[PDB]
């Protein structure tokens, strides 16, 4: 007798109400309560508000659990057009769907943003999707990274390629792409010059890795607490260097969710993953719905 009831589901349509856009005014200024409560930024509230009242607009509803779940929708498509622009964002899908014999993946990014971590969290994320991999250590000056690498690729059970200190860092990942081929490798992650700050001999040396070692993605890393530092930063690599995406770290961190929000809509980028916290397995895909749990309640 479900079924009887769900034909007699197709002569409700009376309740049907349509919705007008006097009928948002109470709960648009509320949402925009919470947004900015959340560390939701001006210009991201402004944009969602927006999103919602062109979503909501045309639409017929009978009660309350079906304007939620047009919100809802609304919401997780608004975040996804925010961090990812719409573009593709499974890297294991990009690295299986394509012709690249070795892959290789080369990651920007400034000190202290996370990038020996994430580089392992990669590995770890990988080797759980059954694909090979090693790492080129090519922050051959910051004998700082070269240890934080080796501790990694032991624990995770994954080849570091490495030079002496000081070493032409084109030639270590020349050299790791050779390892990769000749041992049929399935990945290569090249690590690059992590600095305080971005200079005009860094740019110089990231082109010839780049054009020695040709990779196939190129990866920012950026700390999503950083504000107009990481903006900063993403667009410096931007002018000089050029990247395909972003991996924000400490992600975590941020506690009501619209901080990283609202710095990945000022990005150009897409963001494709997200560290949450400091071991391997804290490493997301994108995820809309990381954001409307933080940010509402
Ligand atoms: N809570 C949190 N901490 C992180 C995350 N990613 C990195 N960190 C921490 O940030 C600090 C610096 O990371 P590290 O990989 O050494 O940065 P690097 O110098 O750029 O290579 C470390 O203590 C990491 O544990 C994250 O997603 N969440």
């Amino acid at each position: 007798e479900n079924k009887q009831e769900n034909k007699r589901s197709f002569f409700d349509f009376l309740k049907y109400k349509t919705i007008k856009e006097d009928d948002l005014n109470d709960v648009i200024e509320e949402l925009r309560f919470q947004l900015l409560d959340s560390d939701v930024s001006y210009e991201v509230t402004e944009k969602i508000l927006e999103d919602l009242k062109n979503n909501l607009i045309g639409k017929k509803v009978s009660r309350r659990e079906e304007v939620e779940e047009i919100v809802i929708n609304t919401l997780k498509k608004s975040i996804t057009e925010i961090l990812t622009k719409n573009q593709k964002t499974d890297l294991i899908e990009k690295i299986r769907s394509s012709g690249k014999k070795p892959f290789v993946i080369i990651f920007f990014g400034v000190n202290g943003v996370g990038k020996t971590t994430t580089i392992a969290k990669v590995v770890n994320m990988l080797k759980k999707n059954n694909l090979s991999t090693i790492i080129a250590a090519s922050d051959t000056f910051r004998a700082a990274a070269q240890e934080q690498l080796a501790y990694h690729a032991s624990k995770l059970e994954v080849q570091l390629i490495r030079g002496k200190y000081g070493a032409d860092p084109a030639s270590v990942a020349f050299d790791a792409i050779s390892f990769a081929k000749s041992r049929n490798i399935d990945v290569v992650l090249i690590d690059t010059a992590g600095r305080m700050h971005i200079d005009s001999d860094l740019v110089e040396e990231l082109k010839r890795v780049l054009r020695i070692a040709k990779p196939d993605f190129r990866i920012l890393i950026l700390d999503s607490l950083a504000g107009s530092d990481a903006l900063e930063q993403a667009r410096h690599f931007e002018n000089n260097v050029g990247y395909d995406a972003v991996i924000l770290t400490k992600v975590d961190a941020d506690a009501k969710g619209g901080i990283a929000l609202s710095l990945a809509y000022e990005l150009k980028k897409p963001v494709v993953y997200m560290g949450v916290g400091q071991n391997y397995d804290d490493l997301i895909p994108f995820s809309p719905d990381w954001f409307v749990e933080r940010i509402f309640s």
